[PDB]
């Protein structure tokens, strides 16, 4: 497609150094550019056929089209011998959840503020560009060498740009057009669906405060039921946390979607009014 | 694709008898099956390239996948010598707006009830199957030989089935999932976007009452502004029309989308509690 190379062996450009992880789409490798020495994470996805490339295209497009400091960039993509290779800028610190498990402790509040502030900048850019992440969690927030973060894994993300471009496309005099379509107040443009990411942000903040997300102790079969039945989760040990942390969470973890804050609103909250990554430089230094 | 034939000349199966119409995508022909004598409307769309087939595929899929008495069926589709041919079951009476212009008068109320009732059955099926028509008007409601109607022109329709199938698709324990996604209350499933068709139904009813839709006298440049600024339109000569007609319109022509009725709710309204097409048989007989 637009961004996927054909007929070339990815391993004539990128050398596998080792393994970074392993998941449902296969193993993820640490790769090194044979010419430039630039590092990458290399997803290698077994495709049974060419039709399956369409399943992975929205993700590639999002990665190729985004240009933000807190979103990982696409370095290359190849289709070769029935595998889709996706090469993504390398984040040397790994995922936030992996750090917590290595150190066997949650992040401190000042650390959470930095991750939250930068993660929010990424989300706000996504939403501004009609992208819903849809799988925000600590496993998909990666640390850089320099103590910053980058949001990754757009594997189930939605990009409403072509939908919106087709939505506004009309010819002739539209006498029959609904006023909400006239006013650009269709679901594609309203905040409603994007706010699903704002809830996931709240859960991820509790996950960073407590190592594991709410309801981790339940039978997995019960978790969706629990989310539906229960009031929104709160920090297990609230005395440990500032009023600003607890207030921010309440703006995210709000079941009335209309009342839940947008990323735009959240950027003005004092919990994210920070501008030094030092608490994270301290963390990742200890993990090194 | 799924439903488009390659490498065969459509005119070795279908004979053009004449022209039915002409619009932005070209002329529409009256066609006759050379073997069966079955009649069709034949859309013939000039495509500059193969990539353009994707623009027309949702429409073909909707036509091929729908099975309802009040929705036109796909008979064939061909890609040949750079044209996309779409053959659609023929409706011998033509469009409602064409009848009104031929007879130089609007429909009577009893006629409108029959068209409304059948059109609503079609819409309700569409919405049940996650399709938004998006271009409902009297020009896209066609009369059959027998005095029934069929809804046509899915050229800008939305089909949210693959979107919804991808929406519910998840692996692993979804600790971070928003409660509105948990409860299947995303925009794909909520009535909100489908209700745009319910507004267009209301306008189409006024169009059938008055030959032309509200604001037909304005500079076309002003129409969208007028829709936005104005209260919903009403029948110009309300003494001519029943309270049931006027009440039905108010349920459709409601700017508060949440307060506007669904097609499901409208099916229970007395304005559509009719079960004879005789008023339409009388109309189309005079037009013959
Ligand atoms: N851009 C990027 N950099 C890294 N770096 C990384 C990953 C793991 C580790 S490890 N094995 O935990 O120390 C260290 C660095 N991983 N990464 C990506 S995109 N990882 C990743 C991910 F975070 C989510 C889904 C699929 C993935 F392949
Ligand atoms: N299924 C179908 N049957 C017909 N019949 C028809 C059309 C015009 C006329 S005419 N020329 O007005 O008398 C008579 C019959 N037209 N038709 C379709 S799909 N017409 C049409 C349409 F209604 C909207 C957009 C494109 C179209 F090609």
């Amino acid at each position: 497609y637009e961004h996927v190379t054909r007929d070339l062996n990815p391993e004539d450009f990128w050398e596998i150094i080792g393994e970074l992880g392993d998941g449902a789409f296969g193993k993820v490798y640490k790769a090194q550019n044979k010419e430039t020495s630039v590092l990458a994470a290399a997803k290698v996805i077994d495709t049974k056929s060419e039709e399956e490339l369409e399943d992975y295209m929205v993700e590639i497009d999002i990665l190729a089209s985004c240009d933000h400091p807190n979103i990982v960039k696409l370095l290359d993509a190849f289709y070769y011998e029935n595998n889709l290779w996706i090469l993504i800028e390398f984040c040397a610190g790994g995922a936030v959840d992996a750090v917590m498990l290595e150190l066997e402790r949650p992040l401190t509040e000042s650390q959470i503020q930095v991750v939250c502030k930068q993660t929010l900048d990424a989300l706000n850019y996504l939403h501004d560009n009609k992208i819903i992440h849809r799988d925000l969690k600590a496993g998909n927030i990666l640390f850089t060498l320099d103590g910053d973060i980058k949001l990754a894994d757009f594997g189930v993300s939605a990009k409403n740009t072509r939908t919106i471009q087709r939505r506004d496309s009309f010819i002739g005099t539209p006498y029959w057009m609904a006023p909400e379509v006239v006013m650009c107040e269709t679901s594609k443009d309203r905040p409603y669906d994007y706010k699903a990411d704002v809830w996931s942000l709240g859960i991820t903040l509790i996950e960073m405060a407590e190592i594991e997300p709410p309801h981790h102790e339940l039978n997995p079969m019960r978790v969706l039921l629990k989310i539906a039945k229960s009031e929104p989760p709160t920090l297990a040990q609230p005395s440990r946390w500032s009023s600003n942390f607890k207030d921010f969470l309440k703006k995210c973890l709000e079941k009335n979607v209309d009342a839940r804050w947008t990323t735009s609103q959240l950027l003005q909250h004092p919990f994210v009014t920070v501008d030094s990554n030092k608490p994270i430089r301290e963390l990742i230094a200890e993990a090194k």
